DNA sequence: ATATGACGCT
DNA sequence: AGCGTCAT
């Protein structure tokens, strides 16, 4: 009734690059501008394994993680650019570079929460606000939103892209009640407006386009996000969710796509977002815990109360390498030299964060994984970091894991290792 | 034989 | 502390 909160008290948006490190080498290598083109990393194994691909290779069928020889195959026109390789590892600073020109042009908009390495929230609630009394009632030109879809619109009583979008935006703008400074839609479409310039300013100050989603939360924002790539935004409303839900399928939804999500799909016994409305909070928290039932259960009704962090920095540094296969690690040396190469590239950028950002980091963890292990990690062991050195910090790993050694033979390394990975965490003010 | 990063559970 | 989930 009037007492039911509605998940409409933020502006949250979801800016993310399009195709970000084929941007990158873009805009360093113009032959590479608006063409089918991937980003590829060590060219030995079938070419390389591709990790970003452009929206025009996608048109031939180019995927990420294909090897680039199978690429070439769907799209032989295909242009490829390296990523560094640096200790004989992939090394991601150009990346990570030109990550910190996109963050630090949003930062001056709003608070942002760092998602990734080319994604970030953004609370606008506050800049909207703001915007609401300087406008003073003034209607929203659609000229204020000229790369904004609403989702859902049109509706009702044209067959190219672009006319659906004004005919939608057209529609949403009419319906617009401006007076009411507290209207939830209102709010959206003067975050939907600061996202163009920020947008924008993304675009004449580092070349790069993104895409963006605006709606009342982190989840929706996302989604939305992907509903309209490449640059372009799209706007959720909170109307818009029962219809958008109601053919979208679980998966799709942040936090679902994985053993969550799949066991919602067999356990209930259903497809789509929308059809968790039908159960009791009590009836989705006895099949998936407490947290997980309260919070599908406001999910599927559009709500959801995860808070922008206000963070910019990420709160790890790490530095990993995997060794499939034949490769795999087998003496005690190759553990100890490749130690030592993550160690050094690991040992640059904590340097470089220290007088960047004004921190240390205090902790080490060592992470490996043994041959014939399909998780993540086999085994995890911390140290304390104390020096930013990368001979004693790959020393000291190799004193907490070298126990794992199950070999007879000093020379020898069993099982052999088809990971290493420093990271180093618990980063305090310096 | 596809390098990382955030976080929950116990 | 150490392992498991989910993600770009
Ligand atoms: N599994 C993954 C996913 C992404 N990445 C990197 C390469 C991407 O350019 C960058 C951004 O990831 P992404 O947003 O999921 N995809 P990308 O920005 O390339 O394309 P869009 O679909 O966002 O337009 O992280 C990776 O190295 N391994
Ligand atoms: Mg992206
Ligand atoms: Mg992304």
């Amino acid at each position: 009734g009037p007492h039911m909160a509605t998940g409409q008290d933020r502006v949250v948006a979801l800016v993310d690059m399009d195709c970000f490190f084929v941007q990158v080498e873009q805009r360093q290598n113009p032959h590479l501008r608006n063409k089918p083109c991937a980003v590829v990393q060590y060219k030995s194994w079938k070419g390389g394994g591709i990790i970003a691909v452009s929206y025009e290779a996608r048109a031939f069928g180019v995927t990420r993680s294909m090897w680039a020889d199978d690429a070439k195959k769907l799209c032989p026109d295909l242009l490829l650019a390296q990523v560094r390789e640096s200790r004989g590892k992939a090394n991601l600073t150009k990346y990570r570079e030109a990550s910190v020109e996109v963050m630090e042009i949003m930062s001056r908009f709003a608070v942002i929460e760092r998602a990734s390495i080319d994604e970030a929230y953004v609370d606008l609630t506050s800049a909207v606000q703001e915007r609401l009394q300087k406008l003073q009632g003034q209607p929203i030109s659609a000229d204020l939103l000229p790369s904004t879809y609403i989702e859902g619109l049109p509706q009702g009583p044209t067959v190219q892209k672009e006319g659906m979008r004004k005919q939608g935006l057209f529609q949403w703008l009419d319906s617009l009640q401006i007076d009411n400074l507290t209207s939830p839609d209102l709010q959206l479409t003067v975050g939907a407006v600061i996202v163009e310039e920020m947008r924008a300013a993304i675009e004449r100050e580092t070349g790069f386009q993104c895409s963006a989603g605006i709606s009342h939360n982190k989840v929706l924002a996302k989604l939305a996000c992907g509903l309209n790539k490449p640059n372009r935004q799209t706007l959720v409303s909170h109307g818009s969710v029962p219809q958008l839900f109601s053919q979208m399928p679980i998966r799709k939804i942040r936090s679902l796509g994985g053993k969550l999500g799949a066991s919602v799909i067999e356990i209930l016994g259903i497809e789509y977002m929308g059809e968790l409305t039908q159960f009791t909070e009590s009836q989705l928290q006895s099949h998936f815990g407490e947290k997980n039932g309260s919070w599908l259960y406001a999910m599927c009704r559009g709500i959801e109360h995860d808070p922008v962090k206000p963070r910019q920095l990420p709160k790890t540094i790490g530095c990993s390498k995997n060794f499939p296969g034949k490769t795999a690690l087998a003496t005690r040396e190759q553990v100890q030299w490749w130690l030592l190469q993550l160690a050094q590239e690991l040992e640059e950028r904590l340097t470089k964060d220290r007088n960047d950002n004004d921190r240390v980091a205090t902790q080490l963890v060592v992470s490996i994984r043994v041959q014939g292990d399909k998780r993540l990690s086999s085994l995890r062991r911390c140290c304390a970091l104390t020096r930013y050195d990368a001979h004693k910090m790959s020393h000291d790993a190799f004193t907490v894991i070298k126990n794992c050694n199950t070999s007879g033979i000093q020379t020898e390394w069993s099982p052999p290792l088809t990971m290493l990975f420093l990271c180093a965490t618990k980063f305090s003010a310096s």
